[PDB]
């Protein structure tokens, strides 16, 4: 006996958008008042400490169209 | 016996966008008032400390259209 | 007995952005007071400290696409 | 004796007045037709035929902010 | 003796007035027809045929904020 | 004796007035037709045919901000 494999995926797909306009987009976070009082701040392994700080992302793609296609074949 | 592998993936796909306009995009974070009091700040392994800081990203591609196509084959 | 691999993927895909008149864009964080008071600051292994800092990364990539492939083939 | 005077003002005072933040999508689009042998206008006539108009007036929308922070020992 | 004087103001004072935050979607769209032998307008006539109009006035919409923070020892 | 004085102002006083933030997607379309054998306009006539207009007036929109900070020992 002999072993034969014929891997022929065929893709003709479309992933599309026809947006007419993306208008006036605004992102305006405000931090307020944050206060911390102690004798010690004492951080000893892999600590993320994040006092009154802002992390901000604005992400406006004219099309965000994402195609991911993973193929595997394995023989043992 | 014998072993034969034929590997002919085909992609003809379209990943597209036809945006008419990206308009007035505003990103204006405001930090507020932040205060920390102590006798010690004492940080000892892999610590991130992030006090009143602003980290900001603005990302406006006329298209963010993304194709990822990964192939693998393995024989043992 | 014999082993053969015939690896020949075909990619005829297109990733395309067609768009507009783009991007009055305004980026402009900050303004706020940050205060830290201590007798000691003591940072000793892999510490990242940010106090009152700004990070302002800005992209306007357009007419853009992203395309990635990987093709690993292993015989053993 | 100690005095520790430290007000914090994070307030916002805002006027948002007139024609703001609207969406208008394909205004018009249909046929407007006037058929005549004559149009004849002879004193102070305003005629609008098939026109689109966004006329906006704002005499208003002012702000005043006043503060005093007097400290006397 | 110690005095700590630490007001925090987080307030927003806002006037939103006029034509705000609307959606108008395919206004018009249909046929308008006027048929005559004559249109004849002779004094102070306002005539609108098939027109769209978003006229807006705001003489108002002001804000005033006043504060005093007097401390006397 | 000690005195410490340190007001923080992070306020904003703001006017947004007239026409702002509006989308106006594809205004005007279809047809306008004004078939006549004559048009005759002869005193103070305003005639608009098939036009678009965004005329905006803002004699308002002002701001005033006052503070005083008198510390007296």
């Amino acid at each position: 006996g002999s072993v034969q494999i014929v891997y022929k995926p065929v893709d003709l797909s479309k992933v599309t958008s026809k947006c007419g306009s993306l208008g006036n987009i605004h992102h305006k976070p405000g931090g307020g008042q944050v206060e911390v009082k102690s004798e010690k701040l004492d951080f000893k392994d892999r600590v993320q400490s994040k006092i009154g700080s802002l992390d901000n992302i604005t992400h406006v793609p004219g099309g965000g169209n994402k195609k991911i296609e993973t193929h595997k074949l394995t023989f043992r």
